[PDB]
């Protein structure tokens, strides 16, 4: 974070070739960039040997004119040579020493990394962290890249230029050096505009990319409050400022190429005039004069190019502070460290004495007070208490994840403190709530724990644990390729399959932590029954919510206010009525579209296009113009004429160079502000129409897979803003090169067709030259960072899961599988390097050698009286300058064909008509619902994957006041009847009544809005409390007076009265920390305003406290009142509060009754009761 770091110690990893690379691509630069000041000095003398002969001539009226230009022709082949060799050199050495210092850094970077403990990870974010490892090594690898030869490469020509100015004539070097500090300044700034080109700037679109982001995040609970057009105004409204920040910085752009081109132009003409004035007097001579000020101006417009290079090594410097700052630093407890103590043969005696204990992060509060235990082979311990007193605390201790700050710890006699880390964390095996999985196969993870296992005893792992039927059963067996971060897998599986991978380490210390994590009940059961098929032979400290399993135990401790103070088993704790014995107690692809159609898009801004279109023409008619100014200024002095027409004649020329110049700045920023304003307005109705195409687009549409909240932002923020660059850049593209290459080559044939002709085919390789340095001088080809995708998933992989991962000991493989990785984009760059090199050094070579074939055959041609020497300059300047010229313009514009294949994605979506319209204003709005909800022989399959049918014919009848409950397995019907009786999907066969009426010919909107839902999961909006709670009943403004009573009828108007502001805090960010039960209060809450005559809700309670779950329960009690509300929950949570049991059996209903019927009876109800 630092830029204050010595140049040298940047060099840190440079090996003998480094630095070898580096002094030899320095020469190479110093070399290559004195060729251009020097082949302007070859340039000067040409042109007097042209000049003289063309007054001898006159005056007769071209003997050696075809002798002397062959030695000519040689120094042009000289220089070019040269230009061939060091700018090879140069761009390839420097990359390739860069290549290799960065390589090390990456490796080296991630060492540290994975070095440092549990601790430091608190305090530096693992998301920064992440983003340093792949965008802070990328700015050191730009800053020590090839800018720093660019920067030797600008120095030597500034230094090069400036002598050979000084050393033919100082008198006009310094009427140039006056007026060199502006030339600088400009250059400086338009080659730092240029630089920071091809980067999307995001910073003025992140406020609506927010807004869009949460939106379509949580679309499901926008689409069932109907207030889409509410978050469509948000999003307009935080659209504009985007929009006049793109157009602000369009202009800035413009206005500074015009300023240099003014300048330049400027430039020429202030030193025509002076040189004109100094060979009519006869001190200097037309090819002095050119070569003086060729020379300087080529030198004061090159100390700016070099100005991007200083800015890049300043800033890795400042990136690169913080990577060395990690490298250089050991951490106490390191997994890596250097061997250790290590017993032979461990029995296994726990050990706790005066564990006094604070996290690293608040330790002015301590949590531990001297925790004691003394636990000894083959027992068991178990943890009680209330939630927050620290139960994994302890369970984070005991495998050395933390140091305590007064005690010890101890097993088998010695010491934990001083013990090998490796060996520790591998006898000590431990699971957790959830079972994080890798991206590789089921057997894959399973090898993850230990790398030297064979599938033999994975087989007797997965026999051990409840898996060897379960993965049988589906594809691929043991290898079953996991995908999407295991979207296959589901939570109890997944938990099922950690437990075997604990099993496989086949640790002789075992540590359960709240390993139940409430997965359902059949799920929770058989997860029970692994835990306990796996507590054989080892000492555990199982800590187990719901407080059933706990029963069952050695030593049942009691975690109350830090020291435990309850112990013995359950008969003890019972007579001593502790706080176990109360909890108990509680307890129990797209085809491309025509150009015509994209330009349709933005016809209603047609004037801006004419006045860039006519702006264009303009600017680019200017190149030819400043050609045949050019061929006259200099004709003046090849012919014999008197002093005072000369004189008269390169004032007028002159005067037409300022003009151009005037002319050129003008239809610069004219053009920029009428192309950029069409753009800008174009890209903010374009996102304004998608967005609303979205929200009304129904949920089957985002369930795609391809339609994933990323993508969508990603085409609301990318594609949206690339259409714009199929239209107005297009345009301006082909019209400048037209306009200026194909007016060039008509003036040519006029004056000379034998020139034109043979300088017709250099033209491609003068424009591929142009359009390879402007996009070498942008960086375009360095933005880039693209075939490290993989390496970034598995640094993503190991660095977000770091917990996990150091409790499995894997440090080692990680690096490996980085490395390896790494290992192939590395060679490529290498390739790509020379690649690049001699592309550049070619392409710039050929200008070089175009002087050359140019002058000998004009040499040629006006020596056997073909044409003059004003006319090969015109033809010259005209044909080969303009190739630069279309080369350089047709570079710095989008690519065309991107912005086409986004604007095929853009009208795709913007046409897509619904199914299930949500605008559709046709409706039968009754009076008043009286909430009759009935489902006849429904069939539903899901649209993504419609292989296996959900629902089969499920028949449900409801009449007002009866509250029905429904139960079945997780993942059954249940949550899709919820969906389906909003009306979130279409059902494909079946039929659903609302009082008589049928549901097709119902209002979406008048649905929608006139009964409120509770979501399974707490989703909250982060906008204030105040419009939080007043996001129900939308097209109505509601009065704080509803507010307070749905607070005090939800049981949460004391919390909200306990906080500062009351209802103004910023909910969602901020310390608001809702936890569960506040946010499912809130959540209900919000869906009680509205006051709904139905209410559907569905698991509030998933993964809640002992204490928070009870006041959400009987807030959910208190909230059904009158009201038809269906119930789903956690068994006893409510299901003998309800009227009737419904029961699922493979979608379809299996059975129908009251709860007397069904307890009675020896159903599948009564028998997942029992
Ligand atoms: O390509 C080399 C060598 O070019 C030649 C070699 C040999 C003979 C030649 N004969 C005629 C013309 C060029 C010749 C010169 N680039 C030309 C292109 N510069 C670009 C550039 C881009 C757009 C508009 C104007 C400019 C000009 C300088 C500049 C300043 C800062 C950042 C970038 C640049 C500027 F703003 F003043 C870099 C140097
Ligand atoms: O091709 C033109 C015009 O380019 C464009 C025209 C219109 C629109 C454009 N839009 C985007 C990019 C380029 C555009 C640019 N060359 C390249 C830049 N000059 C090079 C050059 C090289 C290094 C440093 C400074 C310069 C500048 C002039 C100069 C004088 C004598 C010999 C060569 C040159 C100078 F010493 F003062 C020639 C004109
Ligand atoms: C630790 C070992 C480091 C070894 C370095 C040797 C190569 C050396 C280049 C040293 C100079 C090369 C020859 C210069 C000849 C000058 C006439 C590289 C210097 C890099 C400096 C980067 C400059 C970037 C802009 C800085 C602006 C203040
Ligand atoms: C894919 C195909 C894309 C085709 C785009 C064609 C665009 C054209 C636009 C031309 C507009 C008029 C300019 C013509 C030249 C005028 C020259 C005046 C001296
Ligand atoms: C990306 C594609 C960019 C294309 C840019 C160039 C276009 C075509 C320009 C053609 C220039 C000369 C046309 C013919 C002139 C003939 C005069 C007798
Ligand atoms: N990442 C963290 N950084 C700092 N303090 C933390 C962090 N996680 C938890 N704490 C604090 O540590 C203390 C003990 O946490 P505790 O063990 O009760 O956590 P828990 O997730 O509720 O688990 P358990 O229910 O198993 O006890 C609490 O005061 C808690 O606020």
């Amino acid at each position: 974070k630092k830029p204050t770091v010595s140049v040298f110690s940047m060099f840190r990893y440079s090996n003998w070739l480094d630095k070898l690379y580096m002094v030899v691509g320095t020469l190479a630069a110093i070399i290559h960039g004195a060729g251009l000041p020097l082949m302007m000095l070859v340039f000067g003398e040409m042109t007097d040997i042209f000049a003289n002969a063309g007054n001898l001539e006159d005056l007769m009226s071209f003997m050696n004119l075809e002798e002397d230009m062959t030695r000519y022709a040689y120094y042009y082949s000289g220089i070019g040579a040269g230009v061939l060799v060091a700018a090879y050199i140069q761009v390839s050495f420097w990359c390739l020493a860069a290549g290799r210092q960065i390589h090390k850094i990456r490796k080296q970077f991630f060492h540290a990394i994975m070095r440092q403990e549990i601790g430091w990870f608190d305090v530096h974010d693992v998301g920064e962290l992440n983003t340093r490892l792949t965008d802070d090594v990328s700015k050191i690898n730009e800053g020590i890249g090839d800018k720093i030869g660019m920067f030797f490469q600008s120095m030597a020509t500034f230094f090069t230029g400036f002598i050979v100015g000084f050393t033919r004539g100082w008198k006009l070097t310094l009427v140039i050096l006056a007026i060199s500090p502006v030339l600088g300044l400009s250059a400086a700034v338009w080659a730092k505009i240029l630089s920071s080109f091809t980067d999307k700037e995001l910073l003025a679109y992140a406020k609506a990319g927010a807004v869009a982001e949460e939106v379509l995040a949580a679309i499901r609970t926008v689409i069932a409050f109907g207030g889409q057009k509410k978050e469509l105004e948000r999003y307009n409204k935080n659209l504009e400022e985007a929009k006049r920040i793109g157009i602000k910085k369009a202009i800035t752009a413009n206005i500074s190429i015009g300023a240099a081109f003014l300048l330049i132009y400027a430039s020429y003409a202030l030193a025509f005039w002076y040189g004109t004035t100094l060979v009519l007097s006869g001190e200097y001579s037309i090819g002095q004069v050119l070569t003086v000020f060729f020379s300087v101006l080529i030198g004061a417009f090159s100390v700016g190019q070099a100005s991007p290079s200083i800015e890049a090594f300043a800033n890795a410097r400042g990136a690169a502070y913080e990577i060395f700052k990690i490298i250089d630093n050991k951490p106490s407890i390191d997994s890596y460290s250097k061997s250790g103590h290590k017993p032979d043969n461990i029995k296994g005696n726990l050990e706790f004495r005066n564990v006094h204990f604070s996290y690293p992060s608040r330790k002015e509060v301590k949590i531990l007070k001297g925790l004691n235990l003394k636990v000894q082979s083959g027992q068991t311990v178990a943890l009680v208490g209330n939630s927050g007193c620290g139960k994994s605390t302890t369970v984070q201790l005991m495998q050395r994840l933390y140091d305590p700050t007064e005690g010890m710890v101890s097993v088998d006699g010695q010491d934990i403190r001083t013990i090998n880390v490796r060996f520790l964390r591998e006898i000590i095996g431990v699971v957790s709530q959830e079972p994080v999985l890798f991206a590789t196969t089921i057997a894959e993870n399973i090898r993850y724990g230990r790398e030297n296992v064979t599938m033999d005893e994975i087989e007797k792992a997965v026999k051990e644990a409840n898996a060897y039927d379960f993965i049988m059963k589906l594809p691929h067996k043991f290898d079953t390729l996991v995908g999407e971060r295991g979207a296959q897998l589901s939570g109890g599986q997944k938990q099922r399959i950690a437990i075997a991978r604990a099993l496989v380490r086949n640790p002789k210390i075992l540590l359960l932590d709240e390993a139940t994590s409430a997965l359902d009940t059949e799920s929770e059961a058989v997860v029970q029954v692994a835990l306990d098929k796996a507590r054989k032979g080892r000492t555990t400290i199982v800590i187990a919510h719901r407080l059933s399993t706990v029963r069952n135990a050695d030593v049942i401790a009691g975690f109350d206010d830090g020291v435990i103070v309850e112990k013995g088993n359950h008969d003890e704790l019972m007579k001593e009525k502790g706080i176990y014995f109360k909890l108990v107690t509680m307890q129990t692809s797209i085809p491309p579209v025509s150009f015509w159609r994209i330009m349709k898009l933005n016809l209603t801004e047609w004037p801006y296009f004419v006045v860039g279109v006519f702006c264009a023409i303009i600017n680019g008619g200017l190149q030819p113009a400043f050609a045949i100014i050019f061929s006259k200024i200099i004709g003046v002095f090849t012919r014999i004429d008197d002093p005072e027409t000369k004189r008269q004649n390169s004032n007028l020329f002159s005067l037409l160079f300022l003009a151009l110049g005037i002319i050129s700045f003008i239809t610069f920023f004219l053009q920029g502000f009428t192309f950029g304003k069409a753009g800008e307005i174009l890209t903010k109705r374009l996102r304004y129409m998608v967005f609303r195409s979205m929200l009304r687009q129904d949920v089957s549409w985002f369930d795609d897979p391809k339609n994933t909240t990323g993508a969508l932002t990603t085409r609301l923020a990318n594609d949206a803003a690339q259409v714009k660059g199929a239209i107005g850049s297009r345009l301006a593209v082909i019209t400048q090169n037209i306009a200026n290459l194909g007016t060039g080559i008509i003036i040519s044939f006029i004056y000379g067709w034998q020139l034109t002709l043979l300088l017709l085919a250099i033209v491609p390789i003068i424009a591929i030259a142009g359009v390879v340095e402007m996009k070498m001088l942008s960086g375009q080809a360095l933005k880039d960072k693209k075939e490290l995708e993989g390496s970034g998933k598995i640094a993503t992989e190991a660095i977000e899961n770091f917990r996990t991962v150091v409790s499995l000991t894997q440090e080692q493989k990680f690096e490996h599988m980085y490395a390896q990785s790494l290992q192939v984009p590395y060679r490529n760059s290498l390739r790509k390097a020379h690649i690049f090199g001699i592309t550049f050094s070619f392409t710039q070579a050929m200008m070089y050698f175009s002087y050359a074939g140019c002058f000998r055959f004009g040499a040629y041609l006006v020596a056997h009286k073909l044409m003059s020497f004003e006319d090969v300059l015109l033809v010259f300047s005209a044909v080969v300058f303009g190739a630069m010229a279309v080369g350089q313009v047709s570079s710095f514009a989008p690519d065309y064909a991107k912005a086409k294949i986004s604007a095929a994605h853009i009208i795709m979506i913007i046409e897509k008509t619904p199914l299930i319209d949500s605008y559709s204003t046709e409706g039968l709005m009754p009076n008043t619902l009286e909430g009759n909800v009935t489902f006849g022989e429904v069939v539903f399959n899901y649209p993504t994957r419609p292989d296996i049918p959900v629902l089969q014919g499920l028949s449900l009848e409801v009449k007002k006041g009866q509250t029905l409950a429904l139960v079945g397995s997780s993942g059954c019907g249940k949550s899709t009847v919820v969906q389906l009786l909003e009306r979130f999907y279409d059902p494909l066969a079946g039929k659903v009544l609302l009082d008589g009426k049928e549901i097709k010919r119902l209002n979406v909107q008048w649905l929608r809005a006139h009964l409120g839902i509770v979501s399974q999961e707490p989703i909250l909006f982060d906008c204030s409390i105040a419009e939080n709670i007043a996001y129900g009943d939308n097209s109505r403004v509601v009065s704080q007076e509803e507010i307070v009573r749905a607070a005090k009828e939800a049981n949460i108007h004391a919390f909200i009265e306990s906080l500062p502001n009351k209802y103004s805090t910023k909910v969602g960010d901020k310390g608001t920390q809702l936890s569960g039960g506040q946010k499912q209060r809130i959540a209900i809450a919000r869906a009680l305003v509205r006051q709904p005559h139905i209410l559907l809700l569905d698991e509030a309670t998933s993964a809640l406290d002992t204490e928070s779950e009870k006041v959400v329960q009987e807030a959910l009690d208190k909230a059904r009142e009158g009201r038809t509300c269906i119930v789903i929950a956690h068994r006893l949570s409510t299901i003998q509060n309800a009227d009737l049991i419904v029961v699922f059996q493979n979608g379809r209903v299996k059975e129908h009754g009251t709860h007397q019927q069904l307890l009675a009876q020896k159903g599948i109800y009564f028998s997942m009761v029992s």
